[PDB]
């Protein structure tokens, strides 16, 4: 669930 990438939920 958790955007690492972006660093959010989505």
């Amino acid at each position: 669930g958790y955007d690492p990438a972006t660093g959010t939920f989505g």
